[PDB]
């Protein structure tokens, strides 16, 4: 298999109103575990399509998996997916999601972090993403960023422990994610 | 010791025909790899620029962003967004080496081409924007010897597509775009 071949996606929220945003679309690459976070106003098809058009400008996935939230089961979303050539796969009573709990724990953690920062979470979201993808996974044996961008690639970060963060609210965020993500 | 995400070039193109609520595209180019991000927006405003760049900087914080002195980029709101993130903002001036040179010509060529492709599909360019970006980043550069995608994600890393010639695109609406891009990109 390959990166960008399959995505798992879900909405978290409603979150505390931060700069007018109430939800985050969480999209995870199935192979590398690389996570993209897209803040939105609603868990809607429109916002889902907006976000995924940005993501799928990089590569078009073979498959996307989600639960049956309204955003994902609409005929509009279905038509978007059909046109792009993307097969949609839903969590069904007869379909097998580990494969569910992994996502559940990370989304729980995600929600805790964002709700725990009521008015700043929107501005910190980019730091959350960055921190998650540059955190070592015991399952992977590398970080998701290493797996997407190349293990021995020269990274954008001068300091792999701080990730070139300097602000205290950001550094404590990185500390909290590093110690909670897979434990 | 140059690396991806060291330096961004950014600019707006537009106004374009209003496709699904959008009138502009923020064009961001990584200086090392030549990898291009395209973000559709309703306006060439600070708030649109911040919103778009917040998505991009979820991947990495650039050290320098180079733009013209457009109102969106010289506002104090945008200065504070950048200062808070340790991003150095650099502006085109009449005595700046990168404007009126090889860097400017290459950037202006790209943006002329982008504009042409989008204005040519007044109602549907928004739907096709992701195909434009894909095709740009997965076309070979004689200058580089590689594609921008190879340069950003790794030369030996897995190609997103499966068919090199078509990039897995099946609709002729998309294959038309790919042909234009392949023909025109580095033959300006
Ligand atoms: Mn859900
Ligand atoms: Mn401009």
């Amino acid at each position: 298999q390959k990166p960008f071949d399959k995505f798992f996606m879900d909405y978290i929220g409603p979150l505390p109103p931060s700069q007018g945003y109430l939800y985050v679309l969480v999209v995870v690459d199935g192979m590398t575990g690389f996570t993209w976070l897209y803040p939105t106003k609603a868990p809607s098809t429109s916002a889902t399509v907006k976000s995924l058009n940005v993501l799928t400008s990089i590569a078009i996935p073979r498959v996307i998996h989600s639960d049956q939230g309204a955003a994902f089961t609409s005929s509009t979303f279905a038509e978007w997916a059909k046109e792009r050539g993307i097969h949609l796969e839903f969590s069904t009573p007869y379909h097998p999601q580990k494969v569910e709990r992994k996502n559940s724990d990370m989304k729980r953690l995600l929600t805790k972090l964002l709700v725990g920062r009521p008015t700043k979470w929107y501005d910190l979201l980019p730091v959350v993403q960055l921190a998650m993808n540059n955190t070592y996974s015991p399952v992977l044996k590398y970080t998701p960023h290493q797996l997407l961008f190349g293990i021995d690639s020269n990274t954008p970060f001068a300091n792999q422990d701080t990730l070139d963060l300097t602000r205290e609210e950001e550094l404590s965020l990185l500390q909290e994610i590093r110690t909670s993500l897979y434990h």
